[PDB]
């Protein structure tokens, strides 16, 4: 044929249908399961309504006559095929016309068999009913003549074949094919394709398009005509290597870990050192590659927030040069430092150790600074990495992918990382289990919140919601609250880490500080609502903020007061994201109050909430943060990439050795641990 | 009316459906969307099919005749609604009976207005009209006589009326009805309750079980039937008070965290003494209870497994009792231990200390032994915890409820426990979030494995396979591995931590050891496989191993022998499920060599697979034996139970200040962590 | 259509489905496959012959011969 890709599919203007006979018969081939028939013909309508071509070709008529009957065939049982199928061809013809006609496309029964087009002179009459047919947008249903017969597959593929047809949907009962029988180990179902099987390989010798449907899923030609990864498609075009269709990256990178993992002792540091060399040597490639790429998103002029973030200078180079020598010299004695030295009894010394997690997979937009940052970390971190950027850099993504993965050639050699390019159905991507561990998105909001919501069975570090907050107390200097909250607000206020809200002491409404801060404010230029208890408290005053879970990012901050503290922590809880808070205040009853009563990921005193950076901590170089419940609270930096293993040197120990009958009995004499 | 909960709803005879005009016309109201009324007939006809009785009322015939015309319509609106309807009813009534025909089943069109209900006269007439045909297996269509009529809501709930129907369902758009409008914080979507909601309450009256479900909802009917907590039910029964539907439970259990928090000092260590006094003190009570239990299990007979777990003996208790002190004595210093201790710059110092997680959910088979066990794991450390088990122990579970309710009063007093019975429908209680965090499941591989293939967006704790391995190497002493692998599988072969496989080097195929421990094997009575390679290796032996991945539990285990070292260890990883495995031999460099390359989550050299106990381990009393590649491995303990929090005291700092502006440098001077 | 009764097969099985159908009580209408065709009366003469029916009536618009 032509057609190569699913990509491709969306473009071909002649189709053909063939349903399975096990797709509309219910359970029993004793009657009709209707509900599948109705989505086929709604999905059908829709196609050809849009403009293509189709010829349905539909199996399994016998079921609707034989339920047709149902009386005489029993009659007929106590004192005694086809006839069944003949009946219910007339019958399923009509049902067909109402339901069709509902959409106000009209069709025509059209009867064939196998010996049909072995003859040339039918070949014409045939082909020439067809195509005065489609001329007159008729859908033309297919069955074979019954009468004259003794699956109806091969009738469909060589139907497209004389007709020589775009695409033949083959909808069926199965999926997909495997790698092999379902009942073994392996059972790779192979979307794509370089019996059924035999037809199809027909079909594709007639130089046509086929494809493998699962009938039971929904909306599967809509599905698969927008080419996405369903069924089995075949083409054995075999342009490119492609080196990983998605997975064998996935394998390579385990392997890579296990490789990297007897390389502790300065070497992943003599490796990322050689990754900040060649950062701070070949930078003219890379910059003009940027440059590049830049020129080429500002025709597509996508955001300013884009459109600002993937630039880059020599200076953001440098800048990544010393983060990079500052996480070698310290990224010393991150792996297999053990964390506990214990001993059971005589020659049993249990200890616990820092091991790698395994694959991990970022997903951010296009900000190329990132990506080495990143790759320092996995590398660092002795574990594999996949990556996934967006549109843009790619081609800086790919520099920075081969300077990488020469600075991981030197030693190891192992090329434990990879890039997913080419639109990779990111959906599709975390539809993968078994082999990627932690999702980190890096981008903003919505990336991380499509992922959550798409995420499933699958860990994913990250948070999603920047709703902080600002508790002021009646006893906090009123100048020092004045610039704290003046900074926490207008430091970077697109942050994640924002306060888009801010709370106060009830007192405190008496001595204006409150028209003080929004004097403040409106200094800055920031758009204030009120709360709802502040609505009622002055005479118009700001406008009513909408929604108190709501998000700004923007110059925007709502602005509440309640009466006391435990009231404000009730706020907190019910509304804040457990993300970040900081208390103002001079005393310290009510700070530790706070400081414990509240359950955020972070909680400061009299500080800013622009210090929740990681690196300002001293964590290194931050990640991410974290806000799930689990393993990791905000600013992670590498442990938070790191698991434990238990392990175990006895002698010649048992388990019933330590039983009544063995002199074994038991220590848990706390070794000092390494 | 007469029935009170969705659990009685396979009980009623007779039954009304009364679809939407928008869950069959397309999103145009000018067509007809049909699979969703394809969908409704189906289970119609199935529900009918059972034996009950059913009158639909199809709303929105308009939509039929709209699109049935289409082009005198046309015609019209350039020269120049009710007709199409009438023409629309014909229509739509034919289709009908088409479908309804093809399960069998006949109808009949019957028409009314709300008049018509009005009149006593012809109230007589079409009751009787109704009765004649309900009595001769026909399922009349119910429209308006749209000719007479100027949403047809109010005639359906007064027809179920006047016939005294036992429920009537009333499919529609909207999935239920919330604590208030969508926009608003707190749409409580009110699934139970004590336009239509009005005419629902009208109905009600009329002593009619009334149900609103969502149209576009699949197997809604089949679903609701079934007594599933679908759409919205009503009834103001409003029998017991069943303190919490669901979740004021986990509010509460919040609650009692953020209370307990503030007992660290001896406070909760006093408490779980008083537990254990409480136990081994009012032990009768909770003794008989569970025999009463046991003998009502008896009857039922239904797992020796069960039938033995269920069972209790005050040797039980004491070990219990002894367990409940250890952990009280040793939970001293678990909670809000600091774990940095960090200076940024002066007046800088950020420390990250211990915290509890929140609303713990066990899950677990009659076994009401673990319940106090867990119950003290929570207390000691200090976050809330909900319970389930299952059917039996239900009285038993009640009395230790009560115990550690009394228990817990003592100090702090908050209930920061409960217990969900009456048949909760875990998988309705797994749907929630934004309260539960651990799904600690209990029982066995099919209960956690039920739960994995369960639970989405929520952690969960704990393993579901147990296929361990054993390698023994080439310099390993026979009789040693001998004795070893002996207890490995029979200590208690149905444990998790079981080596259902065995590996062995390919040279001490030579010296028989093979045939001694299939000789062992035999002698403790083990149905023992082989591997292909071993298929391969012998005349016939001992048959072929079915699947790698198989599990056995009983006395069996596949035994199979590789070259080298590095080709067990990829068939391990290939096979592996990272639980557990061992090494025997003599070089520690190939020790060594193992203990990296594996992955497993925990890796021994000489001692038994056994051995993974966390009790064992001097780790306390276990919780769990978690496998997920996060936060916890394997042999679990209290601290898989503690995350951290970041907290700050500074004075006077912000962010900017730390800026070229203020002269704030950075220290991250590690102080000396408490 | 006429090619089918000249093929044998073809013939047993149209004559099997006759049978199978006049068995159950239910009166086939019998069109020609027009899909497979470039006045039809040849057909149902030869049908008749092939199920040696007792009369065939052959309705027209002419009352008869002369
Ligand atoms: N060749 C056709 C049947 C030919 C016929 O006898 O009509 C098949 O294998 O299905
Ligand atoms: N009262 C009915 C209509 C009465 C009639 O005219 O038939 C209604 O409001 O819908
Ligand atoms: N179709 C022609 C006969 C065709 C032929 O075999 O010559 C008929 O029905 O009379």
């Amino acid at each position: 044929p032509t057609f190569t890709e699913r990509s491709q599919l969306k473009y071909a203007r002649r189709l053909v249908v063939k349903l399975g006979s096990a797709v509309i018969t219910r359970e029993d081939n004793h009657g009709l399961a209707l509900g599948r028939l109705a989505s086929i013909v709604e999905q059908v309508a829709e196609c050809h309504l849009e403009g293509r071509e189709v010829m349905m070709v539909t199996s399994g008529a016998v079921a609707f006559g034989k339920q047709k009957l149902a009386q005489e065939l029993l009659m007929s049982l106590s004192m005694r095929p086809r006839a069944a199928a003949a009946v219910g061809q007339s019958g399923l013809m009509s049902l067909y016309d109402a339901m069709f006609a509902q959409y106000g496309v009209k069709i025509a029964q059209v009867l064939v068999t196998k010996p049909d087009f072995y003859n040339e002179e039918t070949r014409n009459n045939l082909f020439c009913t067809l195509s005065e047919l489609i001329s007159l947008n008729i859908v033309p249903i297919i069955n074979t003549n019954d009468a004259v017969s003794p699956d109806n597959d091969s009738l469909s593929a060589m139907l497209a074949a004389e007709v020589q047809a775009d695409l033949l949907i083959l909808m069926s009962d199965v999926d997909g094919i495997y790698n092999k029988p379902p009942w073994e180990d392996g059972a790779k179902l192979m979307h794509t394709y370089t019996s059924k099987v035999k037809a199809a390989t027909w079909a594709l010798d007639r130089g046509v398009s086929v494809v493998i449907c699962n009938g039971m899923q929904e909306k599967a030609i809509k599905t698969i005509i927008g080419g996405r990864k369903v069924g089995t498609f075949f083409t054995e075009a075999t342009e490119s290597a492609n080196a990983v269709p998605v997975e064998v990256m996935a394998e390579n990178a385990r392997t890579g870990s296990r490789q990297m993992q007897a390389l502790t002792p300065a070497q992943r540091a003599s490796a990322v050192n050689t990754l900040a060399d060649l950062l701070v040597s070949r930078e003219k490639f890379i910059l003009d590659a940027n440059a590049k790429d830049l020129a080429e998103a500002q025709k597509s002029g996508l955001a300013k927030p884009l459109l600002s973030r993937l630039s880059l200078n020599p200076a953001k180079l440098k800048n990544l040069s010393v983060g990079l020598k500052q996480i070698a010299e310290d990224s010393h004695k991150n792996v297999g430092r053990v964390l506990r030295r214990t001993r059971l009894a005589d020659q049993l010394e249990l200890k616990q150790v820092t091991v790698p997690i395994g694959v991990l997979l970022v997903i951010f937009e296009s900000r190329p600074d990132s990506l080495p940052q990143v790759a320092a970390l996995a590398m660092a971190s002795a574990n594999g990495l996949l990556l996934k950027g967006g549109k843009e850099a790619a081609h800086s993504n790919k520099a920075l992918m081969e300077l990488v993965k020469e600075a991981l050639a030197t030693v190891g050699a192992e090329h434990a990382v990879s890039l997913v390019s080419t639109r990779e159905e990111i959906s599709d991507l975390l539809s993968m289990e078994n082999h990627i561990d932690l999702i980190i998105p890096r981008g903003s909001s919505d990336l991380v919140r499509s992922i959550q919501q798409q995420s499933l069975h699958i860990p994913v570090l990250g948070h999603a919601e920047g709703v902080c907050h600002v508790y002021i107390d009646r006893d906090a200097d009123l100048e020092k609250a004045l610039r704290i909250a003046r900074d926490a607000k207008c430091d970077y206020p697109a942050a994640c880490n924002a306060m888009e809200t801010l709370l106060i002491h009830e007192d405190l409404m008496s001595g204006a500080i409150f028209g003080d801060v929004c004097n403040m404010l409106k200094r800055e230029g920031v758009k204030i609502y009120a709360g709802p208890r502040l609505n009622q408290q002055l005479t118009f005053g700001p406008p009513a903020a909408k929604s108190l879970k709501h998000e700004y990012g923007a110059l925007e901050c709502c602005i509440e007061v309640v009466p006391s503290l435990d009231e404000a922590i009730n706020h907190i809880h019910t509304y804040g994201s457990s993300h970040t808070d900081v208390i103002v205040t001079e005393n310290d009853a009510a700070a530790r109050q706070f400081l414990g009563s509240v359950d955020s990921a972070c909680v400061f005193h009299n500080a800013s909430s622009r210090f929740a950076d990681g690196f300002r901590f001293g964590l290194g170089a931050e990640v991410g943060i974290s806000t799930a419940r689990i393993h990791a609270r905000g600013p992670v930096g590498v442990e938070g990439l790191l698991t434990t293993k238990w392990i175990l040197e006895g002698q010649d120990h048992a388990a019933a050795d330590f039983a009544e009958g063995g002199g074994r009995t038991w220590l848990h004499e706390t070794l000092p641990l390494d």
